[PDB]
C-alpha cells in the first residue's frame, strides 16, 4: 500500500515488496520517501497535450513511428522477436532523465539478466528496477507494476523526464486473472463497482506529461503468443494506447533487427510532434515502402522481368538502400539531424 521512492532508489533493484535486494549501481543521493503505490491519475486539466517528440535514437522509430513526451506505446511481439532487445536499444539511445524498468511474472533467469544488462549500461545511475520472478505469488506480481509506476510518478512530480517500462503487460494480466479468482472474478463476468480486472485501465491512465511537471513516456510490451495471433486481451490496450510498435516475426527470421514492421505500427500523436518537412518524408517513405513489399509478391510469383517495366526496376534498385536504413546495429544510435538526413537519401 505504501513504497519507497527518490532519488536512492536509483542503480537498485527491488522486489514486489518495495525493497532493495540488489544494486547495479551506486549513486551520492540517498534521498528516500514514502508515496503511495495507488495514486489517482492525473485530471484532465492537470495533463498537458503531447506536442514535444520523445527520441530514441532507433532510425525507423524516430523517422516513422515518433514518439512524444507523455505518449504510452505498446511493443507488441512473441518469443522472442528481440523485444528485450528493443528495450535495451530505448534505454541506451534514449535521452531521458530517468528510466524505470519494471518486469512482471517473468522466469527468473530473466530477472538477472536485465541486472547484468543494466551492470554494463552507461545509463545504470538513471535507472530503477523492480522485479518480480515466478515463484512471487500472484498478488505480488500486480504490485510490482503499481510499485514501478509509483517510482516513476515521483520523479515526474520533481520535473524529471521519465521514461517507464512495463514487461509485460502479458504476464500481468495472467497474474491478475489470478487475483481475481481469490474474489470470486471469472474473466468471463466480474465484479461491480472494483473488478479486479479493471486494474489494467487504471494503470494506463497514469503515464503522461503534467502541465505542472514531468513526464512518463511509457512502453508496455504485450506478448503475441504465437506468430502474430491476435490474443483478446492484446485487442484491449490497443484500445487504450497512443500507437503501438509491432515487433514482425517474419522481418527477423530474414535478418533486420529491429524487427519492427512500420507499416503494421503507428504513433497517434505523429503528426503533432513532427513538422510539415518530416511529415512529407514520412509520407513518402511509407509508400516507398509500401511499393516494395508490393514487388516483393511480384518476385515471389515469379512475374518480375527486369527491364520490362522502368517503374518496378526503379523500386527494385531501392530495396537495399531502404533496409540498411531500417536496420541498426543495437550498440548504435541516430540524431534526429542524421535519421532525416539519411531519410531524405533514401527517398532521393
Amino acid at each position: 500500500l505504501h513504497t519507497q521512492v527518490g532519488r536512492g532508489l536509483l542503480g537498485a533493484v527491488v522486489n514486489p515488496l518495495g525493497e532493495v535486494t540488489d544494486k547495479f549501481a551506486v549513486t551520492d543521493n540517498s534521498e528516500i520517501l514514502y508515496r503511495p503505490v495507488d495514486n489517482a491519475p492525473p485530471l484532465y486539466s492537470e495533463r498537458a497535450a503531447i506536442e514535444k517528440p520523445f527520441l530514441t535514437g532507433i532510425k525507423v522509430i524516430d523517422s516513422l513511428l515518433t514518439c512524444g513526451e507523455g505518449q504510452r506505446m505498446g511493443i507488441f511481439a512473441s518469443a522472442g522477436c528481440g523485444k528485450t532487445f528493443l528495450m535495451n536499444m530505448l534505454i541506451e539511445h534514449s535521452g531521458a532523465d530517468i528510466y524505470v524498468i519494471g518486469l512482471i511474472g517473468e522466469r527468473g533467469a530473466e530477472v538477472t539478466e536485465t541486472v547484468d544488462y543494466l551492470k554494463n549500461s552507461e545509463k545504470k545511475s538513471r535507472c530503477v528496477l523492480v522485479y518480480a520472478t515466478s515463484d512471487y505469488s500472484s498478488v505480488d506480481r500486480c504490485n510490482a507494476a503499481y510499485i514501478a509506476t509509483a517510482i516513476a510518478e515521483f520523479f515526474r512530480t520533481e520535473g524529471h523526464k521519465v521514461a517507464l517500462f512495463i514487461d509485460s503487460l502479458t504476464r500481468y494480466a495472467r497474474a491478475l486473472r489470478d487475483v481475481a479468482l481469490a474474489a470470486g472474478e471469472s474473466p468471463a463476468r466480474r465484479g461491480y463497482p472494483v473488478s479486479v480486472f479493471d486494474s489494467l485501465p487504471r494503470l494506463l491512465e497514469r503515464p503522461g506529461k503534467l502541465k505542472a511537471g514531468g513526464s512518463i513516456t511509457a512502453f508496455y510490451t504485450v506478448l503475441l503468443e504465437d506468430d502474430d495471433f491476435a490474443d483478446p486481451l492484446a485487442e484491449e490496450v490497443r484500445s487504450i494506447l497512443d500507437g503501438h510498435i509491432y515487433l514482425s516475426r517474419n522481418l527477423a527470421q530474414k535478418g533486420q533487427f529491429p524487427a519492427i514492421d512500420s507499416l503494421k505500427s503507428i504513433s497517434r500523436v505523429f503528426t503533432q510532434v513532427v513538422d510539415e518537412k518530416h511529415r512529407i518524408m514520412a509520407a513518402a517513405f511509407r509508400e516507398l515502402l509500401s511499393e516494395i513489399e508490393e514487388l516483393r509478391t511480384i518476385i515471389d510469383f515469379g512475374e518480375y522481368k527486369p527491364g520490362e517495366n522502368a517503374s518496378q526496376d526503379k523500386i527494385y534498385n531501392k530495396i537495399s538502400v531502404v533496409e540498411s536504413f531500417l536496420k541498426q546495429d543495437y550498440r548504435l544510435g541516430f540524431t534526429y539531424e542524421q535519421t532525416m538526413e539519411l531519410i531524405g537519401e533514401t527517398i532521393r
